[PDB]
C-alpha cells in the first residue's frame, strides 16, 4: 500500500491529514516584536505569511514526518548560507520535502534545489520516534491497510452492480440440437489438435451461434410483449441467480470500528457526523481533540520561537482554541460582578481580624 | 504534495457518485419484468412451433 | 488448454476457436441472461461470512477492556 | 425520457415545476416611480399585470431555462424595434419560449411571431451555466428518470392487478382428450369438441358457485392458486423517494407534500434551505427586473418579505422593544457614567 | 380512462372536485356598490345569487378548465349581444360548459344554447397553460389511474369474496356415480351431519384452496401514498382522517392548503372585478379563511390593552428627545 | 464578507437587555463599593465588557 498512490485517490485521507492544520490554524495567531519597533501593520503581514507558511509545514509534518519553514531576509541567494545574527525577516515560504536533503541534527545546513541553507534560517517541525530512532508520519501500514478496504468495498459493490441479479436458463430446444452438434465438433477438434472438417465445424460454430442469438432475441421478445415466457422442452429450467452484500455490510461495520480505535480526530471516527468538541461547556473536562490540538500546538510554538527569538527578535503565540460567544462573556461578566459586590458586602459587614481576612484573600482564587 | 492545482473531488467520490446514479438505472433496466410467469407445455408448442 | 500447453495452421484453428468463444460469452454476458445446453449444468452463488469475525472483534474489545486502565 | 411527455402525463412534474414560482410571487411585490408622479391606483394596476407576467417568466425560467417579459408602451407594433429612452410602461405581457427567436447576448433585439423587438424593452430571466456554456433547465436526466420511474411502479401495477390470483388445473380428463385432439388436428367435429369443452368448463364452474366444492375424477389431477408479488415495487418506491429527496429542494416534493414549507417566524436567524433557495431566486429576478426598469423606465420593483410576522408576534414585538426603552432610560436616568463610556455603550447597543 | 365514467362511479372523485369550490366559499363574500346608491337587502341578494354561480363557475373550472358565469341585467334575450357601458346587474347565473361554444380570447363574444352573449357580461375563470397552449384541467392521467387503481382494488375483492376458500376433493368412484352426482353431495350434507368425511379410495384427496390479499393491501398502501403525492387538498390525502388546517395558530407559518386556496381566492376576485367595477360599478372581496373565535378576540384586546397601557407608561416616566420618540414610533408596528 | 452568522430583531433586542442589565450592576457596584483605585482598575481589564 502506498501512501502518495492513497492520498491521489481517497479524498478521506486527504481530509484526515489537512483537518489537524486546519484546526490548529483555525483561530489564529498573535506576532509581537521584542523590540518593540515594527509597525502593526508590518506585523500583521508578516503573520499573515507565517499562518500560510505553517499551514504546509503541519501538512508536511503529518504527511512525511518533517516540515520546514524558510524565514526569508534582505538577503541574496548565495547569503542563505551564512548565518543570521539579528535580523527581522521578509517573510516566511514553505520548502517542499522532496527538494530538501537533511543529513541529520549534527549537521548545521541543508541543500534546498542546490543552494545550501543554514539552519539558523529554518523552523524545523519533525516527529522523531525514539523506540524506532527515525521520524515518522502520523499513520502507519494498518491505518493504510484499513483506508484500503474502506475503498475497496465500494470498488467491489461496482463490479458485481450491473449483474446482481440475472437468469439462468437451461434448455434442451433446437438451440441445443445446434449446440451440442457444435460441442461435439469441437471436442473432435481439439483431438485433431493434439494430433479434414474443422473448416466446416467452424462454420457450422457461427452459424449456430448466429441462430442461438436470434433464438435469444425473439425469447426476450416473447417476455416483453406477453410476460410470459414459454418453452417447449419438459427438463427446462429457469433460475434467478442473486448476490449479497452482508459481507461488505459487516466488513463497513469492523472497518469503522477500527478506524475511530485507530485515530482521534472527531470527523474521522465519526465520518463527518460529530462536532469537534472545541466549545465552551463551563467545565474544566476538555475533550481528546482537544488535547492533541494544545499539544500540537505547544510543539509548534516551540519550534517556531527557538529561532524567532534567538535570531530575530519575534514571538509568536496560539489563539485559544476555545472562544467564548457575546453571551457567554457578559455572563461571566455578570457573575464575577456578584462575586465582588458579595466579597464588597461581606468586608464592610464583618469585623475579622486582619489576619483572617488576609488569609482568606490568599484562599480566594478572585483575590 | 500533488505540485498541482486539484479540484474539491477525487476519483472515489466520483465512483461514489456513479453508483448512486447506477442504482436506479438498475432499478429502470428491471422495472418492467420484476415479476412474470415461466410455463412448460408441451401440446401448446405443437401448436406455437408450426 | 492443451491449445495453451502447446504454445507454452494452428493460427487460423485458435482464432477461429477464439473467435467462438469470445461471441458465445459476449452474448451471454450482455443479454442478462445465462443460457447452457447441458441438462446438468449448475450454476451456484459461493458466499463468505465474517460473524466468526465480528464476536472475536467483541471479545477482543472486552480482553482489552479487562486488560488495561487506559480509557 | 422527453420533458414534454412527462409534464404531460405526471401531474407532479407540473407541481415541482410550478410551486417555486407560486411561492416566490405568494407574498407579491412593491412597485415605485422615481419620478414620484405616477398615481398609486395606475401604479397598482401595473403591479398586477407585472405579477401575472413574472408567474409565467419564473416557469419558463425553470422549464426551458429562460423568460422573456415584454414591456408595453404606447407605440406601433413596428416602433418596437426602435429603442427606449425614458417612457412610463403601459403594461407586461409574458412571451411564449417557442415563439422567441434569440441569437445570443451580443444581439440587442430577438424575433417573436415576425415582430423585430430590441431588448430593451425585454426583461430577461436567464439560467446559464457556465460550465456547459448553454442554458440549462431546473431539471436533469437523471430527475427525468426518476419521475419516470415513479409513474412506471403504477403503469405496472394496473398492469398486474386484475389476474393477481388465478387458478392453475391440470385434469386428463374428457377435456384434456378434447384439447389434445383439438392441438393435434389443428396442427394437422373440432367445433363440436371446443363446445363440449367450454360446456364442461361452465358446469365445474358452476357447481364451484353452487356448492363450494371443486370436484375432478383424475387421480392425477391438480389446482394450485398462482399468486404475483409487490415487494420489488415497494422497495423500488422507497429508493425512488429517496432519490427524489436528495435531487430536489422543494420540500413538498421530497416530501409527497407532507411537510410544510418552512418559511415561517421561529425567533431565530437559522432560516430554511427552502428560504434560501426562494430568497436567491427573488434576488435574481429583482437583478434582472431593475435592470432595465430603472435604467429605461423610471420604476423600481420590490419583493415583500417571505417570513410574515403575524398580529400577536407584532404585539409581543411591540412589548418587548418597549420593556427595553424604559430599561434604557432608567439606566441612564439612574447611573452616573461618563459621557465617553454612555456613547461606547450606544454604538454596541444594536437598538441605539 | 374517461373523467366522465370515474366521476359517475366514484364519489372520491366528486368530493376531490368540490372539496376546493366549498372551502372557497365557505366564509363567503362581501359586496359593495362604487356609486354608495344600492340598498344593502339587495345587494346581499345579488351576492347570494353570486355564491350560487361562483361554486359552479369553480367546480367547472376544475373539471373542464374554464367556467362562465353571466351576469344578467333588465334586457332582453337578443341585447345580450350589445356590449354594456354601465348598469346594474338584476343577478348572476352559471352557465353549463357543454352549451358555451368559445373560439378564443382574440374574440369578444360566444354563443349559449344559438344565443349571441358579448364577452363584457361574462365572469371568465379559466386554467390556461402556457407550456400546453391550452386550457387544462386540475387532473393528470396519472391521477386518473390512481382512482381507477384505487376503485379497482374493492372491484377485485368483490370479484373473489365469494370463493376465498373451497374444497378441492379428488375421488375414484365417486365419479364412477358422477358421470347420482346430487347424491354424492348428498353426502357431503352427511358430512355437515356428523362432522366426518368418509371416503373409500386409498388415492382420494381433499385438500383447502385459499386466496390471499397481501397484493392488494400493499398496492392500496401505494396507492395511498401516490395520491398524497399528487394532490394537495388534505382530505383527499388522508382519506378524510386530517383536518383542513385553516385554523389560527397565533404563527404567520400557514398551511399548504390555506397558500393554494388564497391563490385560488385572488384568481376568482381577479376575474370577477376585472368586469364588475369596469362595466358595473361593482367591488366584490372574499371574507378571511382564518376566523378568530370570541376567546381568541378578547385575548388580543386584552393583549393589546396592555401594550398601549406600557406605551402610555414609558412616554409619561421618560425623557427622551422628540426625535428619538418619533424613530421609535416608525419602528413599532401598533404606532 | 458578511456575518455567517446573522442575528434577529428578538435576539439583538435580548443581548441589549442583557449588557443594560450588566452596565446597570456596574454602576450599582461602582457607586456603592469602597474599593481601592488600584483594585477597581484592576477589576476592569479582568473584565471583558469594560
Amino acid at each position: 500500500i502506498s501512501s502518495l498512490e492513497l492520498y491521489k485517490y481517497s479524498i478521506f485521507f486527504r481530509n484526515y491529514i489537512e483537518n489537524v492544520a486546519e484546526d490548529c490554524l483555525k483561530n489564529g495567531l498573535i506576532l509581537e516584536s521584542a523590540a518593540h519597533n515594527v509597525s502593526e501593520v508590518e506585523l500583521a503581514r508578516l503573520k499573515v505569511q507565517l499562518k500560510n507558511a505553517l499551514l504546509n509545514c503541519i501538512i508536511s509534518y503529518r504527511f512525511h514526518g518533517i516540515g520546514y519553514v524558510l524565514v526569508k531576509t534582505k538577503d541574496t541567494l548565495i547569503d542563505l548560507e551564512q548565518p543570521v545574527n539579528i535580523e527581522l525577516p521578509i517573510g516566511f515560504e514553505y520548502l517542499d520535502y522532496e527538494y530538501v536533503r537533511d543529513l541529520g541534527v549534527d549537521f548545521d545546513h541543508i541543500t534546498y534545489k542546490a543552494v545550501k541553507i543554514h539552519k539558523s534560517r529554518l523552523i524545523i517541525y519533525e516527529n522523531f520516534d525514539y523506540i524506532l530512532k527515525r521520524y515518522v508520519p502520523c499513520y502507519t501500514e494498518s491505518f493504510l491497510l484499513d483506508i484500503y478496504l474502506f475503498e475497496k468495498i465500494y470498488v467491489e459493490i461496482e463490479r458485481r452492480i450491473e449483474n446482481h441479479n440475472f437468469l439462468f436458463y437451461k434448455d434442451e430446444s433446437l438451440v441445443q440440437l445446434q449446440d451440442a452438434l457444435s460441442s461435439a465438433t469441437t471436442s473432435l477438434s481439439a483431438l485433431t489438435q493434439s494430433n479434414n472438417n474443422h473448416s466446416k465445424d467452424i462454420s457450422n460454430l457461427r452459424n449456430l451461434n448466429d441462430s442461438l442469438s436470434q433464438e435469444l432475441a425473439r425469447l426476450k421478445s416473447n417476455l416483453n410483449n406477453e410476460g410470459m415466457f414459454y418453452t417447449a422442452t419438459p427438463s427446462a429450467s429457469l433460475e434467478v441467480i442473486k448476490y449479497d452484500l452482508s459481507y461488505l455490510k459487516e466488513a463497513l461495520a469492523l472497518i469503522k470500528a477500527k478506524i475511530g480505535a485507530d485515530t482521534k480526530e472527531p470527523l474521522t471516527r465519526s465520518f463527518n457526523e460529530q462536532a469537534k468538541g472545541l466549545g465552551n461547556d463551563g467545565k474544566g473536562d476538555r475533550s481528546n481533540y482537544y488535547d492533541f490540538l494544545k499539544g500540537v500546538q505547544e510543539q509548534v510554538e516551540n519550534s517556531c520561537n527557538l529561532k524567532l527569538t534567538k535570531y530575530f527578535g519575534l514571538d509568536m503565540k496560539f489563539n485559544s482554541l476555545i472562544m467564548l460567544s457575546e453571551e457567554q462573556k457578559v455572563e461571566r461578566d455578570i457573575k464575577l460582578i456578584e462575586l465582588y459586590s458579595k466579597y464588597n458586602q461581606l468586608i464592610q459587614s464583618s469585623s475579622f481580624n486582619n489576619e483572617e481576612l488576609a488569609m482568606l484573600k490568599e484562599k480566594l482564587f478572585s483575590f
